[PDB]
């Protein structure tokens, strides 16, 4: 339905920045490799990553804020273009992925 970042992290979207953080830390610990193994929760668990990824960095955390979702996929504002993507496929920046930051800042633990 929605890729709401906050109903993903499992929060309210008026929450804090520690909250993310600990609400992340649950979801990371939900999908950690030790603690899930399935197919397309992988993904869930990616798009999790991608939730958070903006809400740990700035330059994604004003696109997701401004638009949303859709204007960081490539299907809001100016969907179907992707911002300079013009014809080309192009799915949420997974490459952003703060399992590096959720190993480093709980190491994936409590």
């Amino acid at each position: 339905m929605g890729k709401d970042y906050y109903q993903t992290l499992g929060l309210a979207r008026g929450a804090s920045d520690e909250e993310i953080k600990r609400a992340y830390r649950r979801q990371a610990l939900r999908y950690h490799p030790d603690k899930n193994k399935e197919p397309g929760a992988e993904e869930k668990f990616k798009e999790i990553a991608e939730a958070y990824d903006v809400l740990s960095d700035p330059r994604k955390r004003e696109i997701f804020d401004r638009y949303g979702e859709e204007g960081l996929k490539g299907s809001g504002p100016s969907g179907g273009s992707g911002g300079g993507a013009n014809g080309t496929s192009f799915s949420y920046t997974f490459h952003g992925d703060p399992h590096a930051m959720f190993a480093e800042f709980f190491g994936g633990r409590n």
